[PDB]
């Protein structure tokens, strides 16, 4: 299988140089760079191309991890953000096409983070959710895609929040390049057995994030790990594992991922190297 | 140990019957029975007086759970929320007092749920709030109640998220009544040891709340129960312990606590109160050396 | 709907007891079933069996025998009298087991146990001469009503079966319908790279089960996973019975071939014995559902 | 920490050429090389300053495990046969120290394997047992030499099963250069908690073997590995941790450690040298 890690964990805002990254990650021995979706749309057609080049030139695949705004919010109950979305995801994914990018993940039936302060309609936002992603997936299935739908534990959305959700959720969407995405950090909280959650997802399991957790690297925390290994063994699992770590605080992703004490013990970015290639040594012994 | 449970297992507001399940939990078996502060202010003194009689003829002790409101907020920048917020301490604390009630907890240190969407300034937050716990702490001291500060996970509070922070800010507050609670929910997401973090609370553990990882009664989900009883030995724990099961939709409960989907399976009454016997035995046979 | 019960030999130090009197004993303190060894039964009168199976059904329990085979009734062995007389006493016991009314036995019925491991080892003679004899076995168990359950055991005590993966392949070579496997959680501690996974591998094989912690105390307070055993069971979608067998006593025949050199017990009494047992009970079957 | 392997991982009997498992095991990163002691009585004074040279220039460090023979069972009560296993650990020391080697474990309380026929005076043996290990043990702080007593499961031996025991001897003993060495093999057949026999042994671990629980290289088993890590830390432990995997079936070795399936797969050299690397990378990760 083909481990990579999200950008994010060297940086504190939704952006960054990803070719200083894509270079970084060759180095250490990652298969794959994950970088946010947020900037693309404000790339010239040129930088796509050379983006795409560098993730060439260095042997690294490019995923795509997107939080959206509300409104690119697909489950809406208002028609003309259902209908900025879809403008939206249509044209992110001839992006994604032009670049080379065959998945896409995160909470792409909703929007992230969201305003836990409204009202909540579960079972309006899931039926036009649905209908939504079922739309949008023909336009991904045409530009080469998996629309990657995140299962999240509660405090950061309340549409999908098992592993049994996101099945089901996908098996109304009833379409070719929808799957379901677990993540450790999240399963760790909602599942009431992990290497279950993981076999529930079975062929609908289509990218996996890890991360301990308090989301440090992979390793050395209380995530029952061998067991993950076990179950993607069990369902033949052949998609790539992806690691999301956030141990900083400050910046956006500080705030929006909620790291309120130093989790890092100030280490520099070597240090950070250190951790990341250690981890990465580490999946793949025990997660193949 | 004594083992207790939180009503709001059974109900969806922050306020209920209470004699209803002083009665219920006696029966059960439990030794303790928590119950929400909400209410408490509009008691009059005779509702005091028989919600403590009921107690007491039922064997049961109660403890008592708060979320403070923005208002209650003794880490307030703003003065004049901090006056009100150790005035309505004050008062509750000597309801408690009258109930005879010795143990209070939550997140007493600032307020929940959070609006998260303010900014946040954690270090004046902490500086404010340790002087405001001081001073509620002596109130609490005169009446007798153990003053507990509840570490919760990075979503429903940014001040204190691991033992170890819990530890250094009741340190600071230097008050023998104020302890730090702990919260399997929370250390499950927060902690790199679950073990580690309660022998770092060591002393200043003054309270536990139990529940699975996704809140379900104590025994078959994965939290390290085990794990948890021996180093609640290693630190010779002398308090109780509480679970804080919230398996159903619905109401304010449902809403803050974020249940949006039907943990409980379609349970009704008597078959909550079956797994909340069946956790309690679970609890005091694993827990317990 | 799971039936539990508990091995006699927890509360003595020798193969065989006044089983009646374990009969009620554990029929007050809740189980289905109570297991017993096999060694004595061959020297009961007609009698005898039917008032022991009388016993029984006047107290709700049923009962299930485990044996471990002596030398002389190893049906692996090269020696042809062996195998003789091994067959025969296996035809004898099955008959006498369907008088007595049990339909289970289980053990290293497939070779014998103790073993004596100074002998030079034939692993591959002695599978195929025991797959053969088993199968014949199979024969009279069907006839008699009777699981011949294959208990895997660790390297420890046996050679021939000690992985989930090896009974099944046993049990599919012998190909006949009353023959099972039978995993046991302290063998399976020391054997396994998955406990979850044994269980999963052994699948419509498995027709029996044994607990007891890594160190062969009641189940609950050690180290075995046992919520992940109780999913495992519900996966392969296990019908059949869950048997304690902790042994925490020196002395006796029963002490030096379970070999306890320390008092696990930690002094406890009859009584003792008995909560224990109890609170295992109460925990096997709120955990293993 | 200083992390080795047993050399037996990758023969058949209790004796081999050091000097090539030296260089194979600096080869992959190891620091310490365990051998078995029973070849060294037939050693010469100049195969004992090769062995030591060849150790010297490959920067590894070397440590002894023996499994005492009946002549060599210092519990005893047969007194010529004490008289004789004190002189040949004696002469055994001294050989150690000639190869500066500061470490010897395993059943040296007792012997191993042991006949469980034999009628068991578990009382008698232990008292024999504490006197004869307090006078070797004047030799061993001569020599420069911790002297460890392995705990053992059941199987095994029934002198010293848990950590607890295994602190009471040698309590008893009294004794500067006596250890208690655990084994994660071991005490997951025996312990009550790993990391809590860890905390009982505390100041008296002077060595710690590893292996999973069917004595496979660390790692991908159900060893709780992250509550070693922790404990060792609790404990501030200053020694070496050495793997003493076992995976094939055959010899002496295969015959005494009970293997009796073929637990590497089919495993060849280069497998193996593979599985201890990984295995290395791991423990060096998750233990320190
Ligand atoms: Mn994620
Ligand atoms: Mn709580
Ligand atoms: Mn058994
Ligand atoms: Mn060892």
């Amino acid at each position: 299988m083909k481990h990579g890690i999200y950008y994010a964990y060297w940086e504190q805002e939704w952006e960054a140089d990803y070719k200083y990254y894509i270079e970084k990650v060759a180095k250490l021995g990652f298969d794959i760079l994950e970088i946010a979706a947020s900037p693309l749309p404000f790339y010239s057609d040129i930088q796509i191309n050379e983006l795409k080049a560098c993730a060439h030139g260095n042997g690294i695949t490019l995923t795509v991890g997107h939080g959206p705004s509300a409104e690119q919010n697909l489950s809406s109950p208002d028609p003309d953000i259902r209908k900025n979305a879809k403008a939206f995801y249509t044209d992110l994914l001839k992006r994604l096409y032009k670049l080379d990018v065959h998945l896409i993940g995160g909470a792409l039936y909703s929007y992230w983070p969201i305003d836990y302060t409204k009202t909540i309609d579960k079972k309006g936002d899931w039926e036009r959710s649905v209908e939504s992603v079922r739309e949008v997936a023909k336009v991904a299935e045409a530009c080469g895609v998996d629309f990657c739908l995140e299962v999240l534990n509660r405090f950061e959305n309340y549409l999908i929040n098992t592993a049994q959700e996101g099945v089901d959720f996908v098996k109304q969407v009833d379409h070719n390049n929808v799957k379901v995405m677990l993540d450790t950090f999240h399963m760790n909280i909602e599942e009431d057995s992990i290497g279950g959650a993981i076999r529930t997802a079975g062929s609908y399991l289509g990218h996996l994030h890890t991360g301990e957790c308090n989301r440090k690297v992979p390793g050395r925390g209380r995530i029952p790990w061998v067991e993950i290994g076990e179950a993607l063994a069990d369902i033949g699992y052949n998609g790539s594992v992806v690691m999301e770590p956030f141990v900083r605080m400050g910046g956006t992703v500080g705030s929006n991922i909620k790291v309120w004490r130093d989790i890092s013990n100030g280490a520099d970015e070597k240090m950070l190297d250190r951790e990341a290639q250690a981890a990465l040594d580490f999946s793949r012994y025990v997660l193949e």
